[PDB]
This record gives structure tokens, sequence and C-alpha cells, in this order.
């Protein structure tokens, strides 16, 4: 590498640095995935019940029983764009910014656009997740949408509330009370022992752990699950927690609210689902949908390269009724 | 070099032509590009002279 | 919304700096007569030997 004019130096390394990208909810596998033609989708409900019957008299009148209930929805799905192009200049007299003396290339650049874009892909896939675990759909700027699930179906929002600040009350005893009888009322179903997880803030956690009735609880003998003087959850970065047949689960993400935690069930059928549409070519119009679609374009006249990548998904929350937002006081 | 994506900073040539004849077989484009530059290393040892007439 | 206009991404960063290095250097000598007549301490008679100085 070159110095001033008369001078020459050594070149040493290159340094990288990029944002952390989440991936918990991808991993913990909660959503399903179909693969639709059209833009628009149908849910059939079918609730029924029983009634109450009532004392008569013999041999006189008699009682009736009524009829069940039907409801139809429909949806639409929206649509992600990505372009970008590239140009003589931006690789004219730019040395590679590797090695002392290798000029640009091209490729290099097109290496670079494809990582942004599948960073782009992915960071938009985790939102959305998050979106529709709050009840709502997401689709920014696109009031085409804007499904919220708990008016769509018609349903309410149950918090189950707690606060810390007391030491002499055991916020469990909130949870449990509000939250899984409100669930067991409601999974709809006749099971049993559904098991419970929740997400919960960097503060919310790390508040829930501090409080005096958890650290008695296991200080005066060892058990397992050390709290006091292992990690929760070893050395990973998402810190892992189990207590009273819970899971807990931190939100390294921060697309929670500080302070506020989801609780919901898991193993219920068809609670989270996602759809891909096909894209706006005649390849795949009215074809099976992929994931995600990605074009590269050289110009035949040597002066252009261009990048091209679209997506269309939607996802879905079929049961706004057994989300709960917890929400802690200090 | 010439002002293409293809050889932005590759090497350079004499005289470039592109011959493109359309895909709709319809148009046919000729195009020539050359850049240089001519330079004098020792202008101390060249006289100028001018006379009456 | 589909049909309609597209987006597009954004550029990049980049960064150098400079550094310099310091020097440091360590000498010493050895003459005849440091070792001329004087006796190997720590030993009843050996004489002196030159390379047990420069060891």
């Amino acid at each position: 590498m070159q110095n001033g004019d008369f001078q020459i130096l050594d070149y040493t390394g290159l340094i990288s640095t990029m944002p952390r990208v989440d991936t918990l909810l991808q991993s913990m596998n909660l959503f399903t995935e179909h693969f639709g033609r059209t833009t628009v989708a149908r849910i059939e409900r079918l609730d029924d019940g029983a009634g109450d019957i009532k004392a008569v008299q013999r041999g006189g009148v008699r009682q009736h029983l009524a009829n069940d209930r039907k409801k139809i929805v429909n949806l639409n799905i929206p649509f992600f764009p990505l372009d970008r192009s590239i140009d003589r200049a931006d690789i004219q007299n730019f040395r590679e910014f590797g090695t002392e003396n290798a000029p640009a290339t091209v490729d290099a650049e097109v290496q670079r656009h494809m990582a942004r874009i599948r960073r782009s892909h992915a960071i938009l896939k985790s939102k959305a997740m998050y979106a529709a675990l709050k009840g709502t759909s997401w689709s920014p700027d696109d009031p085409v949408s804007d499904y919220n699930y708990y008016d769509v179906w018609g349903a309410t929002q149950t918090t189950a509330d707690v606060d810390f600040t007391k030491l002499g009350v055991d916020p469990i005893e909130v949870l449990e009370a509000e939250a899984r009888a409100h669930i067991i009322d409601w999974a709809g179903d006749n099971g049993d022992n559904y098991e419970i997880v929740v997400l919960a803030s960097r503060q919310w956690f790390s508040a829930l752990i501090a409080h005096p009735q958890v650290t008695g609880a296991y200080s005066q003998y060892p058990s397992t699950q050390e709290i006091l003087r292992r990690r929760l959850g070893g050395n990973a970065n998402n810190r892992i927690f189990e207590h009273k047949n819970i899971l807990f689960i931190e939100d390294i993400s921060g697309n929670i609210p500080a302070g506020e935690a989801y609780i919901f069930p898991r193993g219920i059928s068809r609670m989270f689902e996602i759809y891909y549409a096909p894209s706006d070519t005649l390849r795949d119009a009215n074809q099976a949908a992929q994931e995600l679609y990605v074009f590269f374009k050289e110009s035949n006249y040597l002066r252009e390269a261009k990048i091209e990548s679209e997506t269309s998904f939607l996802t879905v929350n079929n049961r706004p009724e057994l989300v709960v937002k917890s929400t802690g006081k200090f």
C-alpha cells in the first residue's frame, strides 16, 4: 500500500461489523407455512355447544333444542418489492478496499447487494411474526389490509397485570389465576395440561428473577437449575427460565415494549398461519408461491447492471383470545 | 479504458468499436470510443521562432 | 401495492487509519579484565570462564 509520494507502508487487515439479526421466533417453529396461488384466502369456523334442560310436568308440554352457528371470512395479502442498480462510476477508479491494488470488481458489489437484500428480507419476516402475535397484521403505509384480528373475529384483550414492587406478594399467583384460567376456559376444544410460554422484555424478565420469593424458593437446598450460582440458559445470549411449570424467555430483539410480556399457550391447533402468494411475473403468475424471489440482469449494452427482489406474504393469527398482555409496574 | 461496465478498470486499448443490432430486427447502432493524452516530457528542449515579413 | 412502484436500497460505509511503530535497543559488552584473575562465585577453586558470563 502506498504512503506519501516517496514512502510506502504495510497493509494489515480488514475489520467488518454488522448489526445482529434475531431468529428466536423462527427457531421456535410456531408458524405453519402455506403456499397458495391467489391473493385471497378463506377461513371456515364452526362453533357448537349445548344448553340446559328445565323440569316440566309429566304428560304435558315438551322442550326443544336450538341450532348451531357458522361464520366465514376473507382476507388479502400485501406486496414487498426491493430493487437496486449499478453504474460505471461506482467501480471506475475505486480501489477494491481489500488487497493493496486489486481494482474494484462488479461481482463484489453484487455480493454485497445480495447480502443486504437477504438481511432486509429476513428482518421484515422477523418483524411480521412479532406484529402478528400482537393481534394485528404487518403492512406499514398499506391500509389495504391493516387487519386487526381482535376486531375481525370479535374478541377482547385480556391484561393479567402484575406488580413487582410488592416484595410480599408472589407475582406468579396473579399470572396463574388470570392467564391460565382464561386459557383453560377458552381452549375451545376438550384438552388438558396445555403448555404455557411467556415472552418478556429485558426489564420484565430481569425484575422477575430479583423478586425475593423466587430467590428464597431455590436458595435453601440445591434442587436443580441453580439460579444463584449458574446463569439462566447457560452462556447463550437468550436466557431461559422455568418456574412453576411455566417457560420464560427473554426478548433480546427489543420488539416487545419495555416492561411488557405476552402469555400464550402451545399445542393448540392452527393458532398461527402464514400464507405466500405468487409474484408479479408471467413465469410465476397463477403458479405456486415461493419463499423469496431474486433476479439479476446484466445489460446487453455493457453499461448497466441491475438487481431485483420481491416477495409477498401474510401472517394471520386465528385466535386472539389466547394472547394476554402482561404489564409490569415498578 | 472506455466508459463501459465490463472494462471500467481492466486495461486500455487504441480504439474501441462496438456494433449492436437491435434484438427486434429494426435498427442497428455503431459506437466508437478512445481516450488518450499526448505528453511532452521535456519542454525545455523546444525552441519557438517568429519573424517579420 | 402490487403493479405500482418499487423501492431501492441504501449505500455502504468505509474507514481507514494509520499508525507508527516504536524501537527498543539493548546492548552490553565484555572485557578481558572482568575474568582474568577472578574465581567463579559459588565454587571452591574453578577459574573464571568467559562463557559463564555470556550465558
